[PDB]
């Protein structure tokens, strides 16, 4: 059934978007982690050279190249974490993108198929209009009228049985009524 | 959204069926109709 699945994809869409929040979320947290070791890092590398210029203040040549070791060590470190951080920026853009995208295919595909429902529904609404015009009135309506006019003609029926029935031979007693019509105008020709 | 656009093409095939049944001999009865609304076109003849 249409709705359902519609709807249904949409609803996917919505959680979508928020799993990728989050991993981008995720991603600024990494890239934040990272800063907030290589700032304090490239700090402790001086630190320890600090150290080291203790050393050369006067004293320990073995301190001096012992605190070398140290800034060494570190600065050995933060070359690892700068690669880190190249990972996380390219992993960053790569979500940023991925989401901007995934935002627009969202956008549209749920507001195409709502707008395709809509025009989808609209159509099926106009054929309706044509299929119940097509529910036309021409109908057994017809066969009511002629069933009771089945009766009519019944009666005109019963008409031809009224005169197949209507002559008697006693037409004859019309007659006396003529002459006896013919006698008062004789009373009219004695009035003139 | 495929599946429910396959029965808009089945309301799309009922609409081949109402063409398939569209034609009927009865089209005769709009004659007269035009014919009368040539009588009032005369009657507007008439009037000017």
């Amino acid at each position: 059934d249409p709705e359902k699945v519609l709807e249904q994809a949409v609803i996917d869409m919505q959680e979508d978007l928020v799993q990728l929040r989050q991993a981008v979320a995720r991603t600024i947290a990494e890239e934040k982690r990272t800063e907030q070791r290589l700032n304090q890092d490239t700090q402790e590398a001086k630190k320890w050279e600090d150290r080291a210029k203790l050393a050369l203040t006067n004293g320990e040549e073995n301190l001096a190249r012992e605190a070398l070791a140290r800034k060494k060590s570190l600065t050995d470190t933060a070359a690892a974490y700068q690669t880190q951080l190249a990972q996380q920026r390219t992993m960053s853009e790569n979500l940023r993108r991925n989401l901007a995208a995934l935002e627009a295919k969202i956008s549209e595909a749920k507001t195409k198929k709502n707008m395709l429902q809509a025009r989808a529904k609209a159509a099926k609404a106009n054929a309706e209009l044509q299929q119940t015009l097509g529910g036309l009135g021409t109908s057994s309506a017809t066969s009511a009228f002629e069933r009771m006019e089945n009766k009519v003609l019944d009666m005109e029926a019963t008409s031809q049985a009224a005169g197949e029935l209507a002559g008697f031979g006693i037409e004859n007693q019309f007659a006396q009524l003529e002459a006896s019509s013919g006698v008062e105008d004789e009373l009219a020709a004695l009035k003139a």
